[PDB]
């Protein structure tokens, strides 16, 4: 349906280029064009998988010994682009659940097929570091739900050795409701 | 007086069951709840001290082997608790004093002392890092009060081998005193 | 024309306390001013190049070992000031380039030459970390202006293996634009 182009690069000046260069190559949205750790810089994109394997693709191309990793995500529900370049809004607050992967690929597999195997919304997708970092999701419905999709993303993540760690939360304090819908 | 609890964790997921829990276990406000490092998680909460032991037990039982460490500082001067969350408002300007320690715990009963041995305001607690990390307070007041809250707080730090530097600054120019007294 | 200065500290509050001091001690203007790192902290002023000298003179000799380094950039083109502590307005949008260099130094250095050798306009100059880290410098103009600043920029670099890379980007993506402008 969707799919999510990754590239993380060790130069910011390549990145900006690199994000220029993906943007004018195909059709694709970008989500995410951030720096981060100690001068790293990271780049992803949505769209077609067509248009996002060949943004990927000239992407690479460019990087060439600044690239630190890049990767195509085929087939990824739409709702999950959102939730990874801001915030999809709660439609249900009964319950959140969150779950902490090993790597935003692990993740955005986790919370696909969390969204794919349950009514859930997916909130929001955050990343710590980089490609390789932690990562964790916020789902948000009914306790039913959560629960499912909470056992479904971890089991995604847990398959491969890459699941930190899993919570449902029914009715979460006041205190705490927005920094697990806002981050 | 008042406690403060805190809680620190190895998993942002862990963090946020842990910080939601310990708000429905007892009594007890959120003063700081946010990520630090490349993944780490710290919450901070205060209340009667009854209240944050019961808090801390929970969430120290919780949070299990992704505990990096939990604390609870009983008798600390109200005043501590809002300088931890925000910004005191200043009540008076005419000096500005700066303790920079090694841990929170250090710098909160440098900061306690303070208050209880002068009349400064504590304008505000600021941590580095996590626990463990630099952390320094900023009090204001008049020039003597300001001198004798900083010896406290200095002695107070320094009797543990943990003060990193200490000054006084009478007549804060003005280029620097919105960052001294905001952050 | 004008001087920069750059001090850098251990110390937080042994910066606060080096940048009150400065500010007092000549007629400088603070340029940035804020921690870095775990707990570090970075000062840096401008103004005529003896008022720049006795500051930053002044704030070594408080910084004592908690000094980092300490540098004075002299004749410094004055465009270059604003766009070390915000961002100057983009007076033409052709093109942009981008110049990342291994300390800030040679990226001053290198921004200094660009402005002093073509008719770009400076958008502005970024420090990942501190004096030593990686910065970049972002330049704005007609084309042909764009790849003469940047080629200077580079070579002046390059000259001593400080530059990372250069870009020249004519048209910049829409999507693109406004973080390569404001940061």
């Amino acid at each position: 349906s969707q799919a999510i182009g990754i590239l993380e690069l060790t130069s910011i000046a390549k990145g900006m280029e690199a994000g220029d260069a993906m943007l004018k190559s195909a059709n694709v949205n970008l989500l995410v064009s951030k720096t981060i750790c100690p001068g790293k810089f990271l780049l992803m994109l949505g769209g077609d998988v067509g248009a996002v394997q060949q943004a990927i693709a000239t992407g690479t191309s460019l990087a060439g010994d600044m690239l630190v990793d890049s990767l195509v995500l085929p087939n990824i529900h739409a709702s999950v682009l959102p939730a990874i370049s801001g915030l999809n809004s709660v439609d249900k607050r009964q319950a959140v659940g969150i779950v902490e992967t090993w790597s935003v690929a692990a993740c955005i597999c986790a919370a696909d097929r969390a969204v794919k195997a349950s009514n859930v919304t997916l909130v929001r997708v955050h990343m710590a570091f980089g490609i390789g970092g932690k990562c964790y999701m916020v789902v948000a419905g009914d306790v039913s739900d959560v629960n499912n999709a909470v056992t479904v993303a971890s089991e995604s993540a847990g398959e491969k050795g890459l699941l930190v760690y899993r919570s449902v939360i029914p009715r979460p304090h006041e205190s705490m409701w927005r920094q697990m819908v806002e981050g």
